[PDB]
């Protein structure tokens, strides 16, 4: 095992952990590179044994109440399956052939399923939108699309209910009854700033809630659990937690940090937070307590009769843990790849920022007392995005190659104050912009041998606008990988998937009037350009447009600057992570070949026939 | 046979006519709905008899100049086939398998061909580009295209020089070399402003222009037919004809219309001009002598022994006919159609507008002494485009459901001086604009019956821009169709095919700081919209992308406005006429009932599910 | 080359002759064995060479007015295409991709078909019925079919004018509006019985004539030819033609004998018709006259300017002919085959029965002077069929195998006086059956070398009613083998197509009280057979339904009589000559082996898989 574009594929991707009683269940996932596919294996541990069991060919594993079921997904026909197996022998039935299906959820009579899914227009040649947004990242075009909500008999094989909601609903059961959350209409839908909450059961509902910023996300019968906040300004407040059983109770009330997951099962309450650059783990059981903290993101967790959880790190992927008092790691699947695969722990450091301090890491590579390497600048997304800890593949092959890695947490991250993150509302390239060369500085400090003559800069999405931004604001880069990104907030307002409503928030009101929509574009600052600029965009990218990167493009080819356009085909704004096994091969061969020939040594052009063939 | 979405699949279309002695070819193409095809089948007519003889399922007719052979192409494997046949008995031999063939042209000696074509990168999974633009509509993503001549052996059957060039360049024989039009490259390419001219001959070439504003079209072995200017300030300038034989000689110096087609053969120079809604057909032999003028458009035309032309009119597509001293039609496909479907004859009308008299016209529905009728303005594309007297679906069919339709030519239009087409360069919307609500007043005052309120306005590319800004600007509309348009002027400039250059000459120099980039765009007054408007956009169109429509549409919906976008999912800018039939079929019907339930009767919604099935 | 069940592969069949000008258009149709298919090619004789040429996978031809063009049929997509093809060098384009077209006629403009076709409902899963009959022989279940009329400008490919009529109408041209012939209704339709007849142009229509008994047949474009009677007591009344022109003229008023197929060209007609075992030419210009008159059968003719004919004799499959005051043989297809196959010319013989002298005619077989040789009796069907001067394949290849063959034209059969067909009327079995027995006897009387000891009996339809009653009435009969016949006359009235009317002419009236229903009916005599039988049947039968064969069987198998049913899975009542080749193959071997193994020299039982293979 050696790093490079393929490396990724050696590794076993662990997902959606489950359990009841004394059974474990979860997804593996492999890029299959040659098929050029996806392979999900569902994996069944029974902490009796340590023994596994498996399900092939096969996702979103839902174990019955009562443990003696689950309940998964199959996806030629283009449809999904719902099937059925007892978990003694694994034998299975096909119960439900279900495209457009997103959830499955058991009653707790571990007979009934809830499945939520979604209708549309479907015309073969057109479609036609009369709500907004017109498109959702990772979901299409959404072509008059509705909520639908199945209750499924998976003993007679039946829909026994069903009903419909306007598009971006949700429901959960709540013992007999389903809570419905459903976007608040005014002169458009609220989307993700407020809700209205039903509970509904045999055809009839009630409103619970109006114009509240939570949703539901979980019950145990008695109780519902709430995320969000009853009424948020910004949709960039922190989401808290709070039980609703007639009364609605926060339990983080004195907690200034936001919820990344959350669960109730038995009245307590198993929740993750976003903390300086960690995902920890905790439970509240009328206090709050420490469950799994430490340098590393809890990804994914379950409780019923055992706690367990999904730990990644900075230097590994994902793996299962138990909580029985102690942590006790059950999985291994990476161990053995590891072994033969040098890894980079970050080194954490601080630094002052105008009237901050605040978290940077950076990677050093492998070079000796008189050598000096060139920097790779990570900038994360967001806005509200962190770094930390948590396994980032270009980090780790950059460092492989010989670069430093720098890369920080500028005000307007998650994993600290509330007002920490508000910050950056209406300040865009501002003082964030300032935290991120501020970090440099200390970290160019305390890394004499970091070449102060080779830094480049790279980001997605946020970090795309802020590749952009610091190559048209600062003449200290030398190279620029800017992906999926934003040159220009008034046609992010007006064609993205979330901009009428986050762009006000995130850039300011009155956007047709409003001057801050070109002082904080990248795109009326081209002239200033003076660093090779790779541009990354994919086609079904619907949060930050085509026009983001190739109107960037074209305007400083316009300008005589030297700079480059690949459009990935397919693949939405997480299609770094998310596309083709092959395209993911061949957008990691680009950034790692731009910054060798452009950053670590310049040369002229870049051939892409010859650089990836 | 009766009007409605399906009729334009009962005509026969015609177009490429070519000629060579005493024979005529032409290219017969049929929708077909059934099997959502277009269809094209060849005819070759002897003049001699007015019989006919088939080359089924193939186009590109070319006569060999002996008269002995026809070349053409054939279109499973998604791979273009040139064939040639004998005329006399047209058996057939296929020479060449041809994907990204865009050309095929006889050299004099009836042997080889010249074929002009393309190459792309072709990665599967992205685009890579690194010159501009990075699209054409029509033409789809460049990908690092370059333009590619291949000299045919028609006998052998083999490729026997090859040679590439530059993107968008051209070629035609001349004798037995090549005359090789590139577009010149500045800091970008100059495209459809200047190129740079070669002869090139047995892998030599020669420069024998650099930096002029034509291309040469045609050549007769001796002189070589040019196209163009040999400076133009503006891409707007009439294009005028030149021979070059040693020396450039304008042949139309004297003539402020613009040149639509020309030819060249034994020395004499056929060509048609714009001209006051029609185009026109004439020949130069010394002196400029008229041949077809008339209420019509000369579409297409052929000259060797024999002239031959193809001529639509406002009220029939195109038919072929023959000039000898008079002109003779040659053909009636859609005759025995035509004799059950009325049609109606466009009146023209002068108007005065500010400093100016220009042409309207309108046609009036079957209504009685008594009644009133609505009214729909069409908007001609460009602005350079030109309304008259060719063959409008739309009009006749809404003529035929109880509509006045009206359209003028306002400064800008092509048909007039050199000076009334430049009028409109920066003037976007202003004087323009004035120039239809003129039109518009003069046809009321013509036309008591016409109901003034109930007025609509459409219009594709930029009539859909100048539907977008009325319904802005005016409060006269009760509602509006926009297609392929414009709603913001500086996307346009950074994001379309054309718009670093042509947006320039048409808007304004300097984009990212020139004012009238949103004085002049929609896109910034969409508050002052009050009628219904009906978006419609194709997912191919790069001559005016996307964003046009869909930032219109979500701006219009978070400002509360009834607006309703169709996103025809294939399609580039010209698909009402090119799109698929079923797709054509399905505009059709959204365009008639959109005015019928929000021009002539007002009723809420627009159940596109219903209304279509 | 050798007689067996496959011979009939080896002849070349032609049919559907045109003529224009100096041209001659035909079908030649093969039988391919190996792939299981007819195989059909269009055959343009230029009478100028006698050179050939071919339209490959074709029929239907129809040559243009002008003499310019032809159109054709071709049937992967279950459907017809209609095609025109220029006659000069045969290229040729597709016009019209056409399911259940049935007819195709130029119009005097040599630019629109006129084409007659159907339609029904169509569903998957259920045919649906509320006319009469729900099926017809070789047309399948009607499912309410209706008649479709199709003006088709093959120029522009557009269908012009269409409309319906009720199921059994017919359309011919008559200069520029349409002749439609539509069953009259009464209680039911009068299907061959009675019409209304209607002049049709540009959707309007005026009726021409009301309850008539004679259709459209042909037009000259001023005068209409008719076909029928004016008013017919039965439909077995023999068939005349009547010139229209505003007056309705008998042509053949005083000869008593049917017309078989009639045409109009240029006031002259010409017709064939049917004559004590001949079918045979004339033409009518003022008096009738003889054109092809002797012991064959005149199958099909055409004249325009030239008159030719397909003329069929008892040794030879149908050749073309061309008659220009005297006959000239214009093709010997079938002439190197049968130099080297042996044929057998019938004798004729003239008997008394009752009260008539009717025609017999038999075959010998290569016996020597001391041997006898068994005897095939032949019936034909209708009543009203013929036997004479055609080929008949089964007669030919028993003869070959060392039988007599003997058959008569009894009292019924076509050829003869009106009355003697109508002698047969409610008189089925009676004297008709005595005639064949007085046939027999003296059949017997001419040729002692036929032994009376082995004597079978075969037919098809009426022929096989004839059969199963001769076995039930008669000690005769060693052998029969009945196809496709009558058991029950009141089955066949109320299930088969025809029955409704047909069969209370040919039975009688009040068919639920009539006697006769019974008295008349081979089933109800089971008791007396004594000779074993064959019986086959065909599933698609609609004429003769499988009940009559399989009630037949199972009533004589209850009776513990020797019989065996074969029952062809697909199959009209005519598919011994028009099913697959691989099923008639079989049904010939299996005609030959019955007889072999029960008339030559008798065994038990017939294992047909060890016979067969
Ligand atoms: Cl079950
Ligand atoms: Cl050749
Ligand atoms: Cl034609
Ligand atoms: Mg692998
Ligand atoms: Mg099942
Ligand atoms: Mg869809
Ligand atoms: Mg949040
Ligand atoms: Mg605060
Ligand atoms: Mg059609
Ligand atoms: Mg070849
Ligand atoms: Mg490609
Ligand atoms: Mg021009
Ligand atoms: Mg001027
Ligand atoms: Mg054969
Ligand atoms: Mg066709
Ligand atoms: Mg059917
Ligand atoms: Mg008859
Ligand atoms: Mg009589």
């Amino acid at each position: 095992i050696e790093w490079d574009e393929k490396t990724f594929t050696k590794f076993a991707y662990l997902s959606d952990p489950r359990t009841r009683k004394n059974l474990v269940a979860y997804v593996l996932t492999k890029a299959n590179l040659e098929s050029n596919k996806y392979e999900n294996t569902i994996v069944i541990e029974n902490l009796e044994d340590g023994s596994r069991k498996f399900i092939e060919d096969a996702s979103m594993p839902r174990i019955s109440p009562d443990g003696k079921k689950i309940a998964f997904m199959r996806f030629e026909k283009k449809t999904a399956q719902i099937w059925v197996a007892d978990l003694k022998t694994l034998s299975a039935k096909k119960v439900l052939e279900a495209k457009n299906i997103r959830s499955i959820e058991w009653n707790q009579d571990s007979r009934r399923l809830l499945a939520v899914g979604f209708k549309r227009r479907e015309d073969e040649d057109f479609i036609f939108e009369d709500d907004v947004p017109a498109w959702f990242d990772n979901m299409g075009f959404f072509d008059g699309e509705k909520t639908t909500f199945w209750v499924i008999d998976t003993e007679g094989e039946e829909v026994i209910e069903q009903f419909e909601k306007p598009r971006f609903s949700s429901g959960i059961w709540h013992g007999d009854s389903i809570v419905v959350s459903v976007p608040h209409r005014d002169v458009i839908p609220r989307y993700f700033k407020y809700w209205d909450i039903y509970l509904w059961k045999d055809g009839e509902e009630e409103k619970l809630f109006e114009k509240v910023s939570f949703y539901a996300i979980d019950s145990d019968g008695e109780r519902i659990l709430l995320y969000g906040k009853p009424e948020k300004k910004y949709v960039s407040e922190h989401d808290k937690i709070y039980i609703y059983d007639g009364e609605v109770k926060g339990i983080l009330d004195d907690i200034d940090r936001e919820v990344a997951q959350a669960k109730i099962r038995n009245g307590k309450v198993y929740f993750t937070l976003f903390e300086e650059g960690s995902v920890n783990l905790y439970l509240w059981d009328g206090e709050v307590r420490e469950i799994a903290k430490g340098k590393h993101w809890i990804m994914g967790f379950d409780a019923d009769e055992r706690l367990i959880y999904l730990k990644e790190t900075a230097t590994r992927p994902a793996e299962l843990y138990l909580w029985d008092g102690e942590e006790r790691q059950l999985t291994d699947y990476n161990g053995l790849i590891f072994k033969k695969l040098k890894t980079f722990e970050p080194r954490h450091f601080r630094f002052k920022s105008i009237d901050l301090e605040l978290d940077g890491w950076y990677i050093k590579p492998e070079i000796k007392e008189g050598e000096k390497a060139p920097v790779i600048v990570f900038v994360h997304g967001g806005p509200k995005g962190m770094y930390g800890y948590y396994f980032k593949y270009e980090m780790q092959l950059m460092a492989s190659k010989g670069y430093y890695i720098v890369y920080v947490n500028p005000r307007g991250s998650n994993g600290y104050s509330e007002d920490f993150a508000l910050r950056v509302l209406e300040r865009t390239g501002l003082e964030d912009f300032q935290d991120i060369l501020n970090g440099i500085e200390e970290f160019l400090r305390l890394e004499p041998q970091a070449d102060r003559e080779r830094i480049g800069i790279t980001g997605i999405s946020y970090g795309g606008y802020m590749t952009n931004w610091a190559l048209t604001q600062s003449d200290l880069f030398k190279a620029g990988i800017s992906e999926n990104g934003i040159s220009y907030w008034l046609t992010s307002y007006a064609f993205s998937d979330i901009g009428l409503w986050f762009d006000k928030e995130v850039i300011g009101d009155n956007p047709l009037e409003n001057e801050n929509y070109r002082k904080l574009s990248p795109l009326f600052y081209a002239k200033n350009v003076k660093a090779p600029l790779l541009l990354i965009h994919s086609l079904e990218d619907y949060r930050c447009p085509l026009d983001q990167s190739l109107m960037f493009y074209h305007v400083l080819k316009d300008l005589g600057k030297e700079v480059y356009i690949a459009i990935f085909k397919k693949g939405a704004h997480g299609h770094s992570i998310r596309g083709s096994p092959r395209h993911r091969m061949k957008r990691y061969k680009l950034f790692m070949e731009f910054f060798e020939r452009k950053l670590k040594k310049y040369e002229e052009g870049f051939d892409v026939e010859k650089i990836l063939k």
